[PDB]
């Protein structure tokens, strides 16, 4: 809801609702990603990935990213007020924000102890993705996940943070900007309430600087678009109007 004078009841139900939506749209539970940290690709398995073609690695990565986006879109549609927005406004928020949320969620699958990430059943370093020839971009994604891992987000914290990545009234092309401002205001009030209540306000000053996530997402999506133009993946679109905006 967008209503003014959001009560303590509304705010705490917004926290619970967003956290449930987050937990139920994760590909794997946090406890399963943590329990798989000891399951690491052997040097033989890493060499097998490195000897794959650029196009086979592109297909594997693109497949995972398509699924990650689709989960974020499920998450967005569960956020209160989102499905009451116009289709234009839903697509404006997702086109910018969906990959930004995917990039934030990646930190759950990042192990800062040995700089590995979960990929197709085991953990491996960035040398696993050598065949793609995107060493600088993948290095920036690892760095960003490392910076987010240092915050030690609770499930509530990462849920509210990613809800605010999506429900942002400053995306160009919104026709109901005032309505999204009111939704965002209430999410910010919930986020700040929750952080104050749990004595975790110290994380606010440590969140990624204004524009860093947007910039990383821009570099990432630019690269994905170039790969798609040169070797298009065939996606069965779960959300055809959104798909048309990104793949046309
Ligand atoms: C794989 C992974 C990377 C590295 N990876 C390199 C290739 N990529 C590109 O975009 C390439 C660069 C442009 C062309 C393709 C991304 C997929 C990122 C970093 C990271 F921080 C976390 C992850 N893993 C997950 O997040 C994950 C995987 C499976 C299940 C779950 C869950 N639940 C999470
Ligand atoms: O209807 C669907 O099921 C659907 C699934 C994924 C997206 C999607 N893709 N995407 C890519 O960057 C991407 C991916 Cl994940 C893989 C290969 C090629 C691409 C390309 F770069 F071409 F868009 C996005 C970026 C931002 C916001 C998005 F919503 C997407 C989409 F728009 C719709």
């Amino acid at each position: 809801p967008e209503a003014p004078y959001a009560s303590l009841t509304e705010i705490e139900h917004l926290v619970q609702s967003v956290s449930k939506s987050y937990r139920e749209t994760c590909q794997l539970r946090l406890e399963d990603l943590l329990r798989q940290r000891s399951n690491i690709f052997s040097r033989e398995e890493v060499t097998g990935y490195q000897r794959k073609s650029m196009w086979e690695m592109w297909e594997r990565c693109a497949h995972h990213l398509t699924e990650a986006i689709q989960y974020v879109v499920e998450f967005a549609k569960r956020l209160s007020g989102f499905m009451e927005l116009s289709q234009n406004d839903q697509i404006v928020l997702l086109k910018a924000g969906a990959m930004e949320v995917v990039l934030v969620r990646m930190c759950r699958a990042y192990n800062a102890d040995n700089r590995t990430v979960f990929f197709e059943g085991k953990y491996g370093g960035m040398e696993l993705f050598r065949a793609l020839g995107c060493s600088e971009l993948i290095s920036s994604i690892f760095d960003f996940s490392h910076s987010l891992s240092a915050l030690h987000f609770s499930e509530d914290e990462i849920a509210l943070y990613t809800a605010l990545v999506l429900i942002n009234a400053h995306r160009p092309g919104l026709q109901e900007k005032r309505k999204v401002e009111q939704l965002q205001y209430n999410l910010e009030l919930a986020f700040h309430h929750h952080l104050c209540k749990t004595h975790r306000q110290s994380i606010l000053a440590k969140l990624p600087p204004k524009g860093k996530l947007r910039s990383l997402c821009s570099q990432h999506v630019e690269r994905l678009q170039i790969f798609q133009h040169l070797h298009p993946i065939v996606v069965q679109a779960a959300f055809p109007p959104l798909y048309k905006e990104l793949f046309s």
